[PDB]
């Protein structure tokens, strides 16, 4: 993915909106 791995699977969610959607 362009934003890391962890805010997907790893932590829960820590990027902006943008990464998921």
């Amino acid at each position: 993915a362009l934003c890391p791995a962890v805010c997907y699977v790893g932590g829960k969610a820590l990027c902006p909106d943008v990464c998921y959607v």
